[PDB]
């Protein structure tokens, strides 16, 4: 006799566990136990994952209710789980959307210059180089400093919170509140800084003084900057890191994109589809009794949407483990979510990876792992799957 199935199955981000395909075929919605001891429904087929994400009766906001079954402990104040809803209710949705588009002036040129500059420094240091710590994460940090309008020099200060902020823990984390309060104070001070006139924070600083927004709290302005820095940097840094592994593992594809850089957008979209950067299913709480497949999910129960369950579903993406640049439904993957909470930084995340991969293949076309792939150290109890170091030669 053995306990219920425990999630997550594996912290490894370079291969999908064989357990996923067996669940999807036999039990596409199945009861599991989370690290807090709570029971939850895990949803692993394309059809059921999309149904859950498009039905607003499965609520993100309500996962923060006291006494709800939990996937993990909150590392933010409970109101911040409703971050996007708080933004829209204060009338700030359009303003935030336009600050994070990759079409901001000089932003693509900044991304390319910063990428090339990071790679030159790696080249002059000599091999081996760490493509996570000395390329992907700094490129992500620099990009979000620029998007936010804050000094590049403050990037590493704010990045320091992220190894704790995005932890996937069974219990509350004392350090997370310390860093949160300190980071909120930093962004509050940015709003009072007359030199901050560009980017998201520059725009928020001027809306703050506009009569149409005089009843929006200073707390919310500062929260927008912390949350968008944190979610954007950890999501873009982690995706680009694990996308470089899938590329290194496929030298034919690596060579094709080097000779034909026009295929990089199509390649990045497949790298998004097969990416394993999210370490847990997306949590939602049922606010009603709702039929999902063969199971009646009851009000108050937790449902977990497994992104790789949908994205590797052979009924929607035939030969799902293969990168194919000519699929007829290329953007229909769930790497950015779906429905109400679709990622607002999808365009920016796509552009970060395209420019990073393009710069890498032009400077480092023979890039390869400097250690056997089994030697990578995968971070555990974290909301993203990432190797601690990514040593490469070229
Ligand atoms: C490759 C990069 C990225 C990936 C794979 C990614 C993935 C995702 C996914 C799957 C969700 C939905 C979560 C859910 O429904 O529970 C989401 C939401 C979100 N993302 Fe992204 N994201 C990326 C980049 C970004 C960037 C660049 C930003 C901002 C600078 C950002 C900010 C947000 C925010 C604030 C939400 C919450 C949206 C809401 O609650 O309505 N993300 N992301
Ligand atoms: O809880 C939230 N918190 C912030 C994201 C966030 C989480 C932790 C943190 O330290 C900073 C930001 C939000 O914008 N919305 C929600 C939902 C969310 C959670 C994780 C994630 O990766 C994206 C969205």
């Amino acid at each position: 006799a053995t306990v219920l199935l425990e999630v997550p199955f594996s912290a490894r981000g370079d291969r999908i566990p064989d357990a996923v395909a067996e669940l999807r075929t036999r039990e596409p919605i199945r009861k599991v136990r989370t690290i807090t001891g709570a029971e939850a429904w895990l949803v692993s087929s394309y059809a059921l994952c999309t149904q859950v994400l498009e039905d607003r009766r499965f609520s993100m906001k309500e996962t923060a209710a006291a006494g709800a079954p939990r996937l993990n402990a909150l590392t933010v104040p409970p109101e911040v789980v409703n971050n996007m809803g708080n933004i829209a209710d204060a009338g700030l949705r359009k303003a935030v959307m336009k600050a994070i588009t990759p079409k901001a002036p000089g932003l693509e040129q900044f991304l390319r210059d910063t990428a090339n500059s990071l790679l030159d420094n790696l080249i002059t240091e000599g091999a081996p180089a760490d493509l996570r710590n000395d390329f992907a994460d700094p490129l992500a940090t620099a990009l979000h400093c620029k998007v936010l309008g804050i000094p590049q020099e403050d990037g590493p200060k704010l990045f320091r919170s992220l190894s704790i902020a995005f932890m996937s823990s069974a219990d509350p984390i004392p350090a997370a509140k310390i860093n949160w309060d300190r980071d909120i104070e930093y962004m509050a001070g940015i709003l009072e800084n007359p030199n901050i006139t560009t980017g998201l924070m520059g725009e928020l600083s001027r809306l703050r003084k506009d009569p149409a927004y005089s009843h929006v709290s200073d707390e919310l302005f500062a929260t927008i900057g912390v949350t968008f820095f944190g979610a954007g940097v950890i999501s873009t840094g982690s995706f680009l890191t694990t996308a470089l592994i899938s590329l290194i593992q496929r030298p034919q594809l690596r060579n094709l994109l080097h000779e034909k850089p026009e295929l990089i957008p199509a390649g990045v979209e497949e790298l998004l589809r097969i990416n394993l950067s999210f370490a847990d299913g997306l949590p939602r709480l049922a606010t009603a009794d709702i039929q999902v497949g063969d199971v009646l999910v009851r009000k108050g129960e937790l449902v977990l949407v497994l992104l790789e369950g949908a994205n590797f579903d052979p009924e929607h993406f035939p030969n799902p483990g293969s990168i194919e640049l000519d699929r007829p439904n290329p953007t229909s993957h769930l790497a950015f979510g779906r429905g109400q909470h679709f990622c607002p930084g999808s365009a920016l995340g796509r552009r970060h990876a395209q420019i990073g991969i393009e710069a890498l293949l032009k400077k480092m076309p023979g890039v390869d792992l400097a250690v056997p792939i089994d030697q990578l150290v995968w971070r555990t109890r974290f909301q993203r799957r990432i190797p601690e170091r990514l040593p490469v030669l070229w």
